[PDB]
């Protein structure tokens, strides 16, 4: 039966399976060999996947397990309580993550949730978990963990797919006074940038914005941070560690060291065309 999944096949590959009992509200995973207590970070824990299903029977089981690792790059998308009674999406967050992330997709054993399994990499940005007033929540897993796995394949998504996972940061959340005198005038003399399309280069954009920066702020290598926070060019690389210094730091001081001309209220006909 689930053993004929494409996505199924592709777990099965590895020895990394167990079995699961539900106790009270939560779900302990076991050894399908010796039906002992499993821990999810101790390989010898586990099993193959024939030695699940037999494990399924003899100790009865409420179904199988499959446990995420560090080594394998299989990602856990958790969607719980986001179907109605008829199996049907009834939050709509999920109908929109759904249509955003197109992977191998199963009906988790509630019957009122879903699972969405993808291989790649996780945003480092976006909580674990992230609980909404519908009472539904989406969580993420990447290691340390292990997944129920029922098969009972949706709206047949049936193969796990490489995709990006970067729109999980639009649907999770995440985690950790002069100045506008100056920004009006930089949009007065269509000194102020865009927000970087798609083929830019974001770095390319950034040298051009802090070099004029560097001309309107006076060199107030302060000035110029809280402006460009402020501005569409931010990202996190800005704070990024690089060399002992930061990538925006580093920006910063190459336009000091780049511009002669000085904004110091007088007049400002001295440099860098609009753009
Ligand atoms: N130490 C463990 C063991 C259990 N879980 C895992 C097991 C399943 C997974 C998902 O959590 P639930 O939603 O409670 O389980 P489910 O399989 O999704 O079942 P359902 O969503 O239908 O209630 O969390 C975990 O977080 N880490
Ligand atoms: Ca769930
Ligand atoms: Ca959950
Ligand atoms: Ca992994």
């Amino acid at each position: 039966m689930i053993m004929e999944i494409p996505a199924i096949k592709a777990l099965s590959r590895y020895a990394q399976w167990v079995i699961w009992k539900k106790e009270r509200d939560t779900k302990i995973p076991y050894n399908p060999n010796n039906g002992k207590k499993a821990s999810s970070t101790d390989p010898l824990a586990w099993g193959d996947i024939d030695e699940a299903q037999a494990g399924l029977v003899r100790y009865g089981a409420n179904g199988l397990g499959f446990v995420l690792t560090k080594s394998d790059p299989f990602v856990f998308i958790d969607l719980d309580h986001v179907l109605d009674e008829n199996k049907r999406v009834k939050c709509e967050w999920a109908r929109q993550l759904l249509k955003e992330i197109k992977s191998y997709t199963e009906i988790s054993p509630s019957g009122d949730g879903l699972h969405v399994v993808v291989s790649g990499k996780l945003p480092d940005y976006i909580k674990h978990k992230t609980k909404f007033d519908d009472g539904s929540a989406l969580e993420v897993y990447e290691s340390g963990r292990y997944m129920t796995i029922t098969g009972e394949v949706f709206d047949g998504r049936d193969d796990i797919k490489e995709l990006d996972l970067s729109i999980l940061g639009e649907f999770a959340e995440h985690k950790i006074l002069d100045d506008e005198a100056i920004i009006d005038l930089m949009k007065r003399k269509g000194q102020w940038p865009d927000a970087p399309a798609d083929g830019d280069d974001w770095s390319s954009l950034d040298m051009s914005f802090a070099n004029r920066l560097a001309f309107w702020c006076g060199k107030d290598i302060e000035r110029m941070d809280r402006i460009f926070r402020q501005s569409p060019l931010m990202r996190q690389k800005w704070d990024r560690p690089t060399a002992g210094s930061t990538y925006g730091r580093i920006t910063l001081k190459k336009a000091c060291d780049f511009v002669d001309s000085v904004y110091d209220p007088a007049l400002r006909n001295e440099s860098d065309c609009p753009f």
